[PDB]
């Protein structure tokens, strides 16, 4: 169902500026004019079709994700949340972490 706006709107300008071997820097804009409480974030090893991580407590437009593996691909998606409920996810993005750590070779 893609009809009916029951809650806040998803964030826009979803792009990453920095990418660490075990971390990533994602940025975006409020998108919604109305005052929202916080913005949740979801991500997981690019591929699996299951539940993606969940992070709550981001009262900012910029947030960095950590606890990932070096030279790996992960999908990121930020969304707004209020007393009413959490709106739909933003343009799901995919950023491949660097191989700085370099755990193994081949």
């Amino acid at each position: 169902g893609s009809s009916g706006s029951s809650g806040p709107k998803p964030p826009i300008d979803l792009v990453v500026t920095e990418t660490t071997a075990t971390s990533v820097t994602l940025t975006w804009d409020s998108g919604n004019s109305e005052p929202v409480t916080y913005y949740g974030i979801q991500y997981r090893a690019a591929g699996t079709e299951g539940p993606f991580q969940e992070v709550d407590g981001v009262a900012t437009t910029r947030y960095s994700i950590g606890g990932l593996s070096p030279f790996s691909e992960y999908a990121f998606r930020v969304l707004a949340v209020n007393s009413i409920g959490r709106g739909p996810p933003s343009e799901a993005v995919r950023a491949r972490t660097g191989e700085q750590s370099g755990p193994s070779s081949g």
